[PDB]
């Protein structure tokens, strides 16, 4: 149900935020190689990928991740780590929607994910921005799994039009905000957002939709098992905010099918 590219990159992807997860890639020095303990991220290996910026715990709720330039594929990515320390976990539980305006007009967003980015939000700004000018034929993608894909998604949205696409790949991403925010998401303009969740995990399911929480369309649903192969016959796009049928359905969620997107994510030590 998907083209061999857009496969491609779902998993080049998939890789670069398993990447973020893995110590060693978060107080690297500018130039060494993006590299992954495990087979985390063989692809990444693989590519001419040099860190441009690492960073931990920063701003409010531990912001980690890393800014990597990819010679091989002409790419300026920008990763986030998803949820490893504690305060990662407290900053994932306010979840009380603030009101984000000057991102959109009537849009709330989470209020933890929304600060975390606010408060990192100039530095990581300026640093894409030098990379850009440096390769403005390179193209930029921000990506992450679970926290960091929120992270990316607001972040994403927060920059897209200064002159520069921005695409967005997220993996096992829980809501970001209201219908709203949905909304916008949705047909905001400037790059593409790809919404990547996978059978039952519970993450895309939370904050519950009675806190008043939506989700973007289209969702990229990927539908074989944790720890089998994925191939472009298994992800499945599902269209339409809040749209039930891909992940969101009636049905018992599962941990581990969170830690399963392409190979295994969110465990690299
Ligand atoms: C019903 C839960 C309340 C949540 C309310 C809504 C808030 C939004 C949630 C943000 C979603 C998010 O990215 O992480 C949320 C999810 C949900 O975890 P869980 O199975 O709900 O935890 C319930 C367990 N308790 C009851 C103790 C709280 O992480 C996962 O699935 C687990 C991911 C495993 C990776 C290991 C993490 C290691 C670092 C942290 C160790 C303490």
């Amino acid at each position: 149900e998907v083209s061999q590219d857009l496969f491609n990159q779902f998993n080049l992807f998939a890789q670069y935020s398993a990447a973020a997860y893995c110590g060693k890639n978060n107080d690297a020095p500018a130039g060494t190689n993006i590299t992954c303990t495990g087979n985390a991220c063989p692809e990444v290996e693989k590519a001419d990928a040099t860190f441009l910026y690492s960073f931990e715990d920063s701003g409010v709720g531990d912001v980690t991740g890393f800014l990597a330039l990819d010679n091989t594929n002409k790419l300026i990515v920008l990763s986030f780590r998803g949820s490893r320390s504690i305060e990662n976990w407290i900053g994932n539980l306010n979840f009380d929607l603030k009101e984000i305006n000057d991102i959109c007009s009537g849009c709330r967003g989470h209020d933890g994910f929304t600060s975390s980015w606010r408060s990192v939000a100039d530095t990581l700004r300026q640093k894409v921005e030098d990379a850009v000018r440096e390769h403005p034929d390179y193209r930029v993608v921000f990506t992450g799994h679970s926290l960091g894909g929120a992270l990316a998604t607001v972040a994403g949205a927060d920059l897209r039009g200064n002159g520069y696409d921005i695409d967005v790949f997220s993996y096992g991403a829980p809501r970001v905000g209201n219908r709203a925010f949905a909304e916008f998401l949705t047909v905001q303009t400037g790059g593409t957002l790809y919404r990547i969740t996978h059978t039952n995990d519970i993450v895309p399911r939370l904050p519950p939709r009675e806190f008043g929480y939506s989700h973007s369309s289209p969702e990229y649903w990927i539908k074989s098992g944790t720890l089998v192969p994925v191939t472009r016959n298994d992800i499945v796009k599902i269209e339409g905010i809040d749209a039930t049928g891909g992940n969101n359905q009636p049905n018992i969620p599962d941990i581990p099918a969170h830690l399963w997107y392409f190979g295994l994510i969110g465990t690299c030590l």
